[PDB]
């Protein structure tokens, strides 16, 4: 009955973030609840041939939540989920939020080695995966867990075998009996994000802090009920989930449109079919798109905004976005640990093409420091340190590492090398180990 442990913000900071209206002390399910109230029949998710309305998304995740609760999974428990880019990812995410189960969403590209490390760290009582994934092709991996007393009490499979619990069965049919359930408290852990060498580290995220980042990002990117966002990056990634990502689009009442990956021809036909107007990519994928865009100009005309974040995205490449992809560019530099930066939609061309923008919050605090951790002269290159209303205060159960990446004032040192431009934005220039 003990809630998952995590490092808290100081009480003084928590109060300030409430006073400012950042933390409103609602669960992440707020997004769905409110949507169902306002526009139950608007499309929330488009996936292949399927069209899920807000109320359907709400019903289905409720069904699964009741099933999990009926089996005694709830507050204090954790879950490991590994699903590809399909509507079930969101159904499951909202079900676990509803049920009070703290969930770690593994990347679909993760393998037995990562999965094992995650299971060891969070002792999930629930595992959801897909039979089509390499790790669950056979029962080797699953059986291995019994050999080590880490077997989950419940295992659900997408593309299940006859003797499996079918994920779709637990979604489609509500439970026999009724057991009470509810989200974890808003200033407590909702789910684990993952850092992006060694296995990824677990980043506890509370409803308060995640919802804030989501609502504020949605406003910054001008999302609204007509937004149709392509989800071609991995759904669990902070960028694709919250920046502003699927949660942002749902917050704004719009629709998420799934793609398996950023392969251009498939993405282009999806964009044409559903008149997608927003997408989010990393530079290597922007380059793939640029290679075909001229020829498939007609298919992607509806794009109005493309976010680009990740690796190097030099100016000469950035300028090709409006020129070739025929949509506005927004640069994004963020981290699953918290801090996200966006170029604003009304920024100058220079800002948009040569910087990675500025923080979500007026209360995102930034230090740029030299080798002695003294703030460098304004405009010079330095190591990034940050804290704010949606930046974490430590990795899960990692006191040693935490002490090595936070300073006495609880600034987080992300290892990024950056400089502030005169205009006020940030330029990412490298990384330090
Ligand atoms: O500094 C970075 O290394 C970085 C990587 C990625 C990123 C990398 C891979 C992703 O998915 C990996 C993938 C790419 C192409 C096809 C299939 C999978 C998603 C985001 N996104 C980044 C980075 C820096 N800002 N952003 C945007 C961002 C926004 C919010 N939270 C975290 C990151
Ligand atoms: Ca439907
Ligand atoms: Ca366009
Ligand atoms: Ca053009
Ligand atoms: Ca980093």
């Amino acid at each position: 009955k003990q809630l998952i442990e995590f490092v808290r913000w100081s009480p003084e900071r928590a109060q300030h973030y409430r006073n400012k209206g950042y933390w409103i002390d609602q669960p992440l399910t707020r997004i769905l609840t409110v949507g169902v109230q306002s526009h139950p029949h608007s499309l929330a998710i488009i996936c292949g041939e399927r069209q899920l309305s807000y109320i359907e998304l709400d019903r289905l995740s409720t069904n699964l939540a009741t099933r999990l609760a009926e089996k005694g999974l709830g507050k204090g428990d954790t879950a490991l989920v590994q699903l590809p880019n399909v509507a079930e990812f969101y159904i499951v995410f909202f079900a676990l939020l509803k049920a009070g189960v703290v969930v770690l969403n593994a990347l679909y590209s993760h393998r037995q080695y990562e999965l094992n490390a995650f299971i060891k760290q969070i002792q999930p009582k629930l595992l959801i995966g897909s039979r089509q994934h390499e790790v669950f092709s056979n029962n080797q991996f699953i059986d291995s867990l019994h050999d080590v007393n880490l077997s989950p009490e419940i295992i659900l499979m997408l593309n299940h075998q006859a003797t499996d619990f079918g994920l779709l069965d637990w979604i489609e049919t509500p439970a026999e009996t009724f057991v009470d359930f509810s989200s974890t408290p808003a200033d407590e852990v909702a789910f684990f994000q993952l850092s992006g060498t060694g296995t990824p580290k677990l980043i506890p995220r509370t409803h308060n802090d995640y919802d804030y980042s989501v609502r504020a990002s949605a406003e910054i990117c001008g999302l609204n009920s007509n937004t149709r966002l392509l989800c071609a990056l991995p759904a669990p990634h902070n960028f694709m989930l919250s920046s502003p990502g699927a949660l942002g689009v749902l917050h704004a009442g719009g629709c998420v449109v799934m793609a398996p990956n950023p392969e251009p021809l498939n993405c282009f036909s999806i964009i044409q079919r559903h008149q997608v107007n927003m997408a989010s990519l990393v530079p290597s994928a922007v380059i793939m798109w640029l290679e075909k865009a001229a020829q498939y100009k007609d298919q992607i005309q509806s794009l109005k905004l493309l976010q680009v974040g990740g690796a190097s995205f030099p100016e000469s490449l950035a300028r090709q976005v409006p020129e070739v992809l025929n949509c506005k560019l927004q640069q994004v530099f963020g981290m699953a640990e918290g801090l996200v930066n966006y170029t604003r939609l009304d920024d100058s061309d220079e800002q948009i093409f040569t910087t990675q923008g500025r923080p979500i919050s007026s209360d995102d605090e930034i230090k740029i420091v030299d080798e002695q951790y003294r703030e460098v002269p304004e405009g010079e290159i330095g190591m990034l340190a940050t804290r704010g209303p949606y930046t974490f205060c430590g990795y899960y159960q990692s006191p040693e590492h935490n002490s090595q990446v936070f300073d006495e004032d609880n600034y987080y040192y992300s290892g990024d090398l950056v400089q502030r431009t005169p205009d006020g934005n940030l330029r990412v220039v490298g990384r330090i180990k």
